[PDB]
């Protein structure tokens, strides 16, 4: 119930069996202009990079806490991040309008893969 983005969530995730590879999070976005949601695909490192960019331009008191990380607790980490990244996105969009609507946040939400 903000700008053009009205709802965001981490819809699901997939990938990586064994170690080497990585997980991708599906982010579901509902905008005031459309009836159906859009979906983009973002890694944990993309979310952490978005927070790191925001920290360049904003003091941390303006931003949500980021669920920082990346032989671990298996891939219960993927399931854990689905929840934490969703809480991050909700806090971000419920931030002051200067943060929730800034070009860095708008850019993160544009482009399936980019």
């Amino acid at each position: 119930m903000d700008g053009r983005i009205k709802e965001v969530s981490v819809f699901t995730y997939h990938k990586k069996y064994n170690p080497d590879k990585h997980y991708i999070y599906v982010v579901r976005i509902l905008r005031e202009g459309q009836i159906e949601p859009s979906f983009v695909f973002r890694t944990f490192d993309e979310f952490q990079e978005l927070h790191n960019k925001l920290s360049i331009i904003f003091p941390l008191w303006k931003l949500p806490g980021f669920p920082n990380r990346m032989r671990t607790h298996i891939k219960d980490v993927a399931a854990k991040r689905k929840i934490e990244l969703n809480s991050y996105l909700q806090s971000l969009m419920n931030a002051s309008t200067d943060v929730a609507e800034c070009d860095l946040v708008c850019t993160f939400f544009h482009g399936s893969h980019h």
